[PDB]
């Protein structure tokens, strides 16, 4: 079945391999595998630690670490002929490591922007092959495609040789939180707006939110997001990758997301709409269904509280935090 | 983009100062393109490439054919399409195999400067669920069949490389163009005959071989009724001879015969038969269970695009086969 009978207890003796650590959600998985006092040695990588591209490279933190579970997270996020050579190596040699050195169960990330373009919503996980990607960022979204298949392809492998390597993987829709990007240019539309608000705080300014603030997007609490794939990697066998997202009466819209970092900020001047900028699509919502099937007790922490928190790790972290 | 149509107006002349670099050209495909370039005498410095000039699939050894020749053109034909040894054939394999000779050639084809790359798909990747008559914009509308899908994946992104490359040429200001031709089941000379491994009509031809000098009975798969395109390998390099010189479309082009032309699998196995001169049984054994009836692939394409273009008929390409069979079994791939 899609759980395990029991959950997967960890030890003293596993050791947890995570790429791509040092980010957004890899910061939130080992805040939580802190606070609950998960067990193992938990090894965060960066690309200080090593160029996973390199094939060679790629197998130094197997032979250094020797990992009993993998986390795979990293991924390069500008020529498209880039996009695919980089995630498409990265992503074999860490997959091919896993199974090579018996890693008993990999979970990777995949993405909401590399679902078909044409596509009848509820997006859910059953529709990842079901036509192309948009074109816009499909070499990135094939690459992400190509890591769900090829974590298929090692489950046959290990199938007809007897080894115990299982391969899934999550797909997370619109994390926000501490450890963000928070550059109101470059970043996300939700950490970007708190900086927004924040320098309209310092300033004499007033808040601008580009668009009309209509469209309505789910907004995952990147801490929520750790629990969640950890639960996965406790309990989830199969090799369908799962959907981490909030439900759809959970989407807020932007001018609600605005209107929540300001009564965070405890701003008190004028917010106003620049309807110059196109508003983008007006819904993109993607079904928590399975999730809430196998684990059916989730508690979220509600946006206006997750707003609260992000706020506060971003003020009070604001010289060293990502801008 | 509007600008250019899918052909040039006149068709690219080769000099004595090209380099065309041929991967996998000791191969099935390959031959053939080897056959017609001397043949019709065609211009420049010709390369065909195998295993044993280097291992494509990796990426410094890739990198040695062209530092050493320098291409201008590349015809990319060179896939891993299985192994003698099961444990070389785990869908893992297929994928990991192709996706990296792809990767390298591609790239090497982009640094290098070649002017036109030409890759191979083939008809056995386009989505599971389609309408029949498959055509070349269909490729990526929907998963491949689960058999093969990781060789079908591998070929997809094949095709999604070279458009990417074209991007960063047009944005770089370089001349580099790569598109890709889609051939149909090709048969003729230095094929694969392994009756285990090899094609249905290359394995149809070695069985009958092992039939007359055995003295045994012809025996066919199935019950011979499934209708199937065969394309002469001759024919094909012709094709994909005209689409270096003429084909400007980064979109894949189809190589295959009309579908009027479709052989039933009985009527291969009949024109086989007659063209060893095999005068035993030939039996159908239906224990076996034989593929859907039809699976027709479109030449609407070509034959717009090339309408004066002469096939070979299917029983003289047949008897050529056979006779090269006859002649060379001892050093045929079996
Ligand atoms: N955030 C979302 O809303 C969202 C939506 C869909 C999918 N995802 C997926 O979730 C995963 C990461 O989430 P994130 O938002 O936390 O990403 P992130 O904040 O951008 O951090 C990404 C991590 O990848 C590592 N990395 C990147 N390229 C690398 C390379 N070539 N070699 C080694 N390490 C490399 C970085 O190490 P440095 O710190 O040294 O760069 C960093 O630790 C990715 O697979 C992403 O696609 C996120
Ligand atoms: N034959 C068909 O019915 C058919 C139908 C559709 C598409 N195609 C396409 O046509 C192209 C060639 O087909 P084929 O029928 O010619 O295949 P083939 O007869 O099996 O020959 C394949 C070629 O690839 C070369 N090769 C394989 N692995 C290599 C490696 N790692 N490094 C370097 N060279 C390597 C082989 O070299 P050695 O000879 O040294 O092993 C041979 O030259 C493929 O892309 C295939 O998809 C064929």
């Amino acid at each position: 079945r899609e759980v395990s009978d029991q959950p997967i207890t960890l030890t003293q003796d596993d050791v947890i391999l995570v790429t791509g650590g040092t980010g957004l959600f890899g910061k939130a998985v080992e805040h939580i595998v802190k606070k609950e006092q998960i067990k193992g040695k938990w090894v965060f990588l960066g690309s200080k630690d090593g160029d996973l591209r390199d094939a060679d490279a790629c197998k130094q933190p197997f032979e250094k670490y020797r990992p009993t579970y993998v986390i795979h997270l990293a991924a390069f996020v500008n020529f498209k002929v880039s996009f695919w050579l980089d995630n498409v190596n990265m992503n074999n040699n860490i997959l091919t490591c896993c199974y090579d050195f018996g890693v008993k169960k990999t979970i990777s990330c995949l993405s909401t922007c590399v679902f078909p373009d044409k596509i009848e919503y509820p997006i859910t996980e059953e529709k990842l092959h079901e036509g192309p990607p948009h074109f816009s960022n499909n070499a990135y979204a094939y690459a992400k495609r190509m890591l769900d298949m090829l974590g298929r392809w090692y489950n046959e492998k290990a199938v007809n040789e007897g080894k115990s390597c299982l391969f899934t993987s999550v797909i997370p829709t619109n994390l926000f939180g501490p450890h963000d990007n928070f550059n109101v240019e470059a970043g996300h539309v939700l950490p970007g707006l708190m900086h927004k608000c924040y320098k309209a705080q310092q300033n004499g300014t007033d808040f601008v939110v580009f668009g009309s603030g209509k469209p309505l997007r789910q907004f995952l609490y990147s801490h929520d997001a750790a629990r969640m794939l950890l639960w996965t990697m406790f309990n989830y066998q199969s090799e369908e990758p799962i959907m981490l997202c909030v439900s759809e009466e959970d989407e807020k819209s932007i001018g609600q997301v605005a209107q929540t970092i300001k009564d965070a900020f405890n701003f008190t001047g004028n917010m106003v709409f620049d309807t110059s900028k196109a508003d983008g699509q007006y819904k993109k919502t993607s079904s928590n269904a399975k999730f809430l099937r196998l684990n059916p007790t989730f508690q979220y922490t509600p946006f206006e509280q997750a707003i609260k928190e992000t706020v506060q790790w971003f003020l009070e972290n604001y010289e060293t935090a990502r801008k």
